[PDB]
């Protein structure tokens, strides 16, 4: 259920979003971050992830979101559950007039870089970063840095 | 902003998953608390106490608000044992049968002293402390509560 703009605005204004964030490792002990082109956390390096839709199972969401974010569909069985997190932003997808709140389910998994097809819709660049490098940069959003604390 | 007007809550339930905390509440003898629900969804079923997280509310704050509202006893989230992520889908909703309800649920288990609760009558018309074997044997205990045991 991909909502029309009016109803997505009302939803974001009124209730927490539920999302899956992906802690994606390569063959070198590095993790995938993309530089976000959408609000919230626009212009920051952030892990790939997205919200779960109405009446969508977590199993279905994991497949839809891995395909949408990484260009590679993976089943939820590939992910290692990595906690429940909470992300609060002062802005939203279409403005700076109300806040966004996510309750986030983290999942960690390792992939082969050559099997991904990284899309350009939500990020304008992608890097595989070591925990030390990502923790040392203010350009990586705090909500992504904490996964590596 | 937090407790929504009915109009806004209806839009939310129609359009996106709710995020809730369900409480697996044990007494000193190893029995667990179930209430007979007076509201939709799962109306008329025995169910664990629990409720949804509000916009811009931390999970820590929601746990305190919800234990107080559900049990008459405020407990901190540190008292709870994380008990998994679950998903509950219902064909009806708080206002009737016009649309479905979807919850992404964070389970928490903890023991209380029965004598210290002040069980409210707003959401349940009866309460029982049941053994796992007993609650598992009854179709009047909703499947979404039975699975915790
Ligand atoms: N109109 C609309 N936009 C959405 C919906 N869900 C997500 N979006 C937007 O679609 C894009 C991708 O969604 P998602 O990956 O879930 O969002 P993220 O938290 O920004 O990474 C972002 O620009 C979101 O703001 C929806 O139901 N309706
Ligand atoms: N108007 C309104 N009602 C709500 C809201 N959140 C929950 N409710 C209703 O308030 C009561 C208690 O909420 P909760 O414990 O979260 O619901 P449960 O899932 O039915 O146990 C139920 O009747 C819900 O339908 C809200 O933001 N606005
Ligand atoms: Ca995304
Ligand atoms: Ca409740």
């Amino acid at each position: 259920m991909f909502l029309r703009q009016e109803d997505f605005a009302t939803v974001v204004r009124s209730t927490p979003l539920v999302s899956l964030d992906f802690i994606v490792e390569n063959s070198r002990g590095e993790f995938l971050l993309g530089k976000r082109t959408n609000r919230p956390a626009q212009g920051y390096w952030f892990v790939p992830g997205g919200r779960v839709q109405k009446d969508e199972t977590l199993e279905a969401a994991f497949e839809r979101l891995t395909m949408a974010e990484l260009g590679l569909r993976l089943p939820i069985t590939a992910g290692q559950f990595y906690g429940v997190w909470q992300h609060f932003y002062d802005d939203n997808f279409s403005g700076t007039d109300f806040t966004t709140h996510y309750v986030v389910l983290g999942f960690r998994f390792r992939v082969a870089e050559e099997e991904l097809l990284l899309p350009d819709e939500q990020h304008d660049d992608y890097r595989w970063l070591t925990p030390d490098a990502l923790l040392a940069s203010e350009n990586v959003h705090a909500n992504s840095r904490v996964y590596f604390n």
